[PDB]
């Protein structure tokens, strides 16, 4: 059966991971190399490096992060945050990013998905879909959740797979950071619409939330807060999930 993955989202500013959380077991929890390597060693399956500024000097600083991270970590990582075009995605993958996450640029140019997939393989292209329920209908939002595109989530999911994406990173904006649970209604809504792996994102607060995301059909669970704020232990989480039938990888724990 398909693997079920636990993925940590590391928010990045100026090539460093947003700090303020005290990893007194680490020398510098702002270092993407040291932090990513640590997560790799404690059982995280993949990383996402999300540039949350996505703007000034982002291009160069993210390239340097990729160069340093790729040579030191042994689990896959995705980069995202303001990847606007094929050349930017290409540079990141060529420097060692395993995957790139595109969102606004994909909505505005869906064949960008296909271009990356054809050059680098579909597995290198993650389409991040940020959605909200708008008057009872799931809609796609771009520009960090500030633009309702008026595109129905249902239609965009189908198009994204048609365009050759390898995975969908499905973020419920309205649960993100709330620690209130993943948007399992959204996950369940998307599940029958695509055969692609769905990375659920936004809302994780406790181990049981991960179980619910997987029961809703997620193939991976992404979380920022619970790892950033050191609220959940990765090994304890995987043991609990495996006990409840979820096909997580316990190797190396």
């Amino acid at each position: 059966m398909l693997a079920k993955r636990i993925i940590a989202c590391l928010d990045v500013k100026d090539g460093r991971v947003v700090k303020g959380s005290n990893a007194e077991n680490l020398r510098d929890s702002g270092d993407p190399v040291e932090l990513g390597k640590f997560y790799s060693e404690i059982g995280i399956d993949e990383l996402v490096f999300l540039d949350i500024t996505a703007s000034v000097e982002k291009r160069k600083t993210m390239l340097e992060l990729v160069e340093k991270v790729a040579e030191q970590i042994d689990i896959p990582f995705t980069v995202g945050g303001g990847i606007h075009d094929f050349e930017t995605a290409s540079e990141l993958i060529l420097r060692g990013a395993d995957k790139v996450s595109i969102n606004t640029a994909a909505v505005e140019n869906p064949s960008l998905i296909t271009q990356i997939a054809q050059t680098f393989g579909s597995q290198a292209v993650v389409v991040a879909i940020d959605a909200k329920r708008v008057d009872g209908e799931f809609m796609v939002f771009t520009y960090s959740g500030k633009k309702n595109t008026g595109i129905l989530l249902r239609d965009w999911v189908v198009e994204v797979e048609k365009r050759g994406a390898g995975e969908i990173l499905l973020t419920s904006i309205d649960r993100d950071g709330t620690k209130s649970g993943y948007d399992t209604e959204m996950i369940r809504f998307v599940r029958p619409l695509t055969t692609l792996p769905i990375i659920a994102s936004g809302g994780a607060g406790k181990m049981e939330h991960f179980l619910e995301a997987f029961l809703a059909g997620a193939d991976a669970a992404l979380a920022a807060s619970v790892f950033h704020f050191r609220e959940i232990d990765v090994r304890e989480l995987k043991e609990y999930l495996k006990k409840h039938g979820v096909n997580v990888r316990l190797e190396g724990l």
